[PDB]
Parts: C-alpha cells; sequence; structure tokens
C-alpha cells in the first residue's frame, strides 16, 4: 500500500527526442517514424518573438537551414511544412526506436507524464494534470520547448502535449501533437491572460477513495446531500460541477468500498466549509485533484506496461 | 520556472528488469552483465515467511528451480548464491542493455526514484527520501519486491535500494544491491518497529531557497539567530539538527539568492513556531524535505543525462 504521484515509465519516450536547430535557436524535438516534429518558434530570432509573421519567417528557411542531431547521429532534412503551431520536418532516416504511438487531444482534468528536456536530452519525469483554463503548472527552463507528455496504455504511447511557453504568470501552455494550442494561446511573446483556475471535483472525488483505500478515514461523516445541493456548495469554492457521468466514472470506486459517490460528496462538502483543521490525507494538507479515477484505479490495482 | 518533484527518466533501468519465479513466488530481479540480482526470499512459501531458515531453505534449491524470464527471452541459470538478503542468479547471457552503472549504499536524507515494477515489467516512477528511520513512504503492492531505487549521473546509474518489505504499519524497507537492509529490519514477517521518523532539517531548507528562486519570499522575515538557538528550536518539533557541512551545502543556494544560511533557519524557526497560518509555499500547506540542496540546483539549472 501508500500512494504517491506516480509518472508512467519514460523509456519509450526518451528515444524519440531529438534536438533541433535553425538559425541560432536550439530547441527540442520529437522524432517518430521519418518526422521530426518541434514548436515552429525554432524558426524565431530574439527580435521576431514580439511579433512573428511565422508564414514569411518560414519562407526565408531551407530544408538545410534546419540541422536535426539525434544524440551524435545527424538526420538530413528533406522536407518541411507548417501545421498550425507545429513544424514537421521530413528526414531521411526513420526512427528505429519508433514506438507503437498514436496522437490524442486529451480533455481538462485528465493527467499525464511530462518528460522535461534540454538540447534533445532528457531531464526529468513528473506527473501533472490539464487545468480547466487549459494551462498546467510545471518546471520548465528556457530551452525546454518542444518537452512532451504522453499516457502508455500497455505497449502505446498517447502523445498529448507539447511544451511551447511560459506566460508572464509562471504557468504554462503548449498544443496537441497536430499544433492547436490548448486554450485561446497563441506562441508570441504577449500578454495573454489564462481563466480562473478551477479544481477538479471528480478528481478530488478519486481521492478520498484512494485515502479510505489507504486507512485514511477521519472525514467520513454521517451525513448525505444531493447533487443540486453539493453543486451549489461546489461553485461557491471554486469547483469544477460534478455531473452524471462523473458519478458514472466513480461506480467501481464505489464499488470496491462500500461508499456511495453523494455521501462522499457530504463529506467533501463539510472539508470545504470547515476545513481540514490541522489534520492531512494521505500525507497532504491540501485537497488534491491530479489523481483521475483511472490514475487511482491503476495504482491500487498495480497495472503495468510492456 | 517552476517546481515539481521530479523523477529520473528511467529507461536505462527499464531495460534491466526482469521476473524471477521459484517455486510459485514470483518477483522481480535486475539483470546486469550475467547475474540477476532478486530478494532471496523469493525461495519462501506462504508458511516459510513467518521464522525462515534461509541456509536451509536455499539447500533444497538448484540451478533449475529457478526461472527467469526478461520479457519472452528465457534465462537459464548457472549458479546461484546468497550475499546477504539478496540472491545473487548466474544466467547465460549478458545484458545486452547493461548501462554504465554502480552500486552505493545511501545515507538517510538522500533521494532516489523508484521504478516500481510487477513481474518484471515497468509500473511507474516516483521520486521519494530514505527517511532517518531508514524507511521509505513509498506505493507498493503485492508482487513488487525486488524494484529498485536508483539516481542518475549523466549516463551512469547508481542502484541504491531494493524493496523486500512492507511493515505492519504501511511504510516500507529494503536493502542496498550487496543485501544489507537498511536499518535494523529482517526478511521475516514478525512485527518490527521503525524509529521516530524526524524531518530532514537541511532538505526543508534547501526547498526554502527553491521557493525564494521561484517567487515564494512571504516567510521571509527580519530576524538572525544562532545554530545552537535553532537548533534548540528544530529538537523540539522533531528535526534533524543542523551541523556545518549542512551549511556548507547550501553555500551555492546562499551565493545565488543573497541570503545566508542563518536568515533562512530564523524564518523556519518562526513558521515552527507559528505555523503557515493558511497560506502555502512552492504549492504546498506544509514544510516539504523530499528534495536535497543537490535537487534544487540540478531543477533550477536544468541538468540533464544521455
Ligand atoms: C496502441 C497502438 C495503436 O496503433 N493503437 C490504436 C489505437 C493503440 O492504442
Ligand atoms: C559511471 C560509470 C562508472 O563506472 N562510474 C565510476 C564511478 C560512474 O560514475
Ligand atoms: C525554448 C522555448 C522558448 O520560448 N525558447 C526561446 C526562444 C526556447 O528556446
Ligand atoms: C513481493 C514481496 C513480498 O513480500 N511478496 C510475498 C511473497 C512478494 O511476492
Amino acid at each position: 500500500s501508500g500512494f504517491r504521484k506516480m509518472a508512467f515509465p519514460s523509456g519509450k519516450v526518451e528515444g524519440c527526442m531529438v534536438q533541433v536547430t535553425c538559425g541560432t535557436t536550439t530547441l527540442n524535438g520529437l522524432w517518430l517514424d521519418d518526422v521530426v516534429y518541434c514548436p515552429r518558434h525554432v524558426i524565431c530570432t530574439s527580435e521576431d518573438m514580439l511579433n512573428p509573421n511565422y508564414e514569411d519567417l518560414l519562407i526565408r528557411k531551407s530544408n538545410h537551414n534546419f540541422l536535426v542531431q539525434a544524440g551524435n547521429v545527424q538526420l538530413r532534412v528533406i522536407g518541411h511544412s507548417m501545421q498550425n503551431c507545429v513544424l514537421k520536418l521530413k528526414v531521411d532516416t526513420a526512427n528505429p526506436k519508433t514506438p507503437k504511438y498514436k496522437f490524442v487531444r486529451i480533455q481538462p482534468g485528465q493527467t499525464f507524464s511530462v518528460l522535461a528536456c534540454y538540447n534533445g536530452s532528457p531531464s526529468g519525469v513528473y506527473q501533472c494534470a490539464m487545468r480547466p483554463n487549459f494551462t498546467i503548472k510545471g518546471s520548465f527552463l528556457n530551452g525546454s520547448c518542444g518537452s512532451v507528455g504522453f499516457n502508455i496504455d500497455y505497449d502505446c504511447v498517447s502523445f498529448c502535449y507539447m511544451h511551447h511557453m511560459e506566460l508572464p504568470t509562471g504557468v504554462h501552455a503548449g498544443t496537441d501533437l497536430e499544433g492547436n494550442f490548448y486554450g485561446p494561446f497563441v506562441d508570441r511573446q504577449t500578454a495573454q491572460a489564462a481563466g480562473t483556475d478551477t479544481t477538479i471535483t471528480v478528481n478530488v472525488l478519486a481521492w478520498l477513495y484512494a485515502a479510505v483505500i489507504n486507512g485514511d478515514r477521519w472525514f467520513l461523516n454521517r451525513f448525505t446531500t444531493t447533487l443540486n445541493d453539493f453543486n451549489l456548495v461546489a461553485m461557491k469554492y471554486n469547483y469544477e460541477p460534478l455531473t452524471q457521468d462523473h458519478v458514472d466514472i466513480l461506480g467501481p470506486l464505489s464499488a470496491q468500498t462500500g461508499i456511495a459517490v453523494l455521501d462522499m460528496c457530504a463529506s467533501l462538502k463539510e472539508l470545504l466549509q470547515n476545513g481540514m483543521n490541522g489534520r492531512t490525507i494521505l500525507g497532504s494538507a491540501l485537497l488534491e485533484d491530479e489523481f483521475t479515477p483511472f490514475d487511482v484505479v491503476r495504482q491500487c490495482s498495480g497495472v503495468t506496461f510492456q
């Protein structure tokens, strides 16, 4: 037993990370088959990034202005094109270590692992959640753009995120692997505001179930509320409203622990109004919303991957 | 910027994990060169584990009673021996993916990554700290024994931990790769008590420096204390005493931020007596002691590995 903010094993992703240089700008790219994917602002200079005209900038570039290195092995660029906010560089070699993979656009509240990289080389791995305002609260230094986020399904990698920028507020924004930004952000250096960040209620609930599974039950109370009246309290504290799909997703956690979703909601209700009063839950003095119901089930049953 | 509890990339370790079976007991082993390392309680039955006589049990076993699988590839066991609490199985094949590696016995308070495994297959990765009482607070289910903890130094893996058992209290105990337990635990199913768990003061201090680096400075106060008088407060709250080596290790964090170690100690002093009063620091409502000074420097400068 025990409970940890666990990330997916990163081995299959390490072998896909390359270093992309264009001009004096260097960042990370993702090498699958014979295509290298990277942020298109790699073609920007320091001055260009305030008001970049990407089509006009991309015109001045030819295949040989792009240097791609995979460790010590040089790749040769044969074609290049812009798909939304990512560049696709066709190279002469297919990545031998290309894993079975898929591109996926995740939804707010889902979780994934980030492999933070510099100069094409892997630095560290952490788990995080797509916030409801389509940002992530990550850990990125200069040079980490093109680092990717991913899930693993047995032997299959699902790439869902590419890092593009840090907002003046210290949070992080990026795209899917087709280059569409998550959220209303653009790849230019201007003031851009994220919305109100809210708490992911269904994840908190999944975490309470994890805590019951692991011996923390002090917060269980003898009260039963309704969905309307919980959501009425939820909205007051900047919590995402709970819907029926959310209750359905929690069904197996309900079944394994004998506690109805609505009863768990009533416990959360009380913590929101009264607080935790110094106590802790699974080690934490705050409510935690970076585990999905699937994460809890995976962790508490020991799902593995190739 | 930002700050995350980051783990090391696990790729180099994934390729070393095999599945070891003896009788009906299956667990994980570590395959480096032509030796497989695993917990010796693999040779125990369900009844044996209360009062195991390992030498007498190991006598009834021969090379062919040990089945080692690396994915679908079977390994053949040629020799076998017991070194303290680990078994060493000599196999006929050297692991092709053997990375440059070293065995190391870490000290309490150092951190490392755990690759949690089942049936020889990688499940997930998390960072943790060796507590001062030589336990770790991990996330392990039945079948995870022989999972290992490790650090990476550029292209070199430092194995420091092998998982052996969960205590009746829900915490986790294990050995180095030479089979010596960390702490006074034995590999038998009896009540074993860990000592008092204390907080790792030098790590907390490193984390305060990280927080100053990332914009959290509300806890900075205009007070200066002495080492004796801080330690006198430290011991009252179950904090590890601070020594001069500890102050020396923090020197570069002091230099980069302009804040003297002793001044930071005085800030911590106040949080210990007064609390955080609802506020948070780097996202957390508790003081955090699972980052070493080296972790903070690595994260805040973007150190990478092969
Ligand atoms: C993994 C491998 C693959 O092609 N798929 C299809 C959806 C996977 O899920
Ligand atoms: C990594 C590779 C190796 O043999 N060493 C010696 C200490 C390392 O640090
Ligand atoms: C990485 C991401 C980013 O914004 N830059 C500046 C050009 C990088 O190099
Ligand atoms: C893994 C670790 C442990 O104690 N067991 C029971 C025999 C395992 O199989």
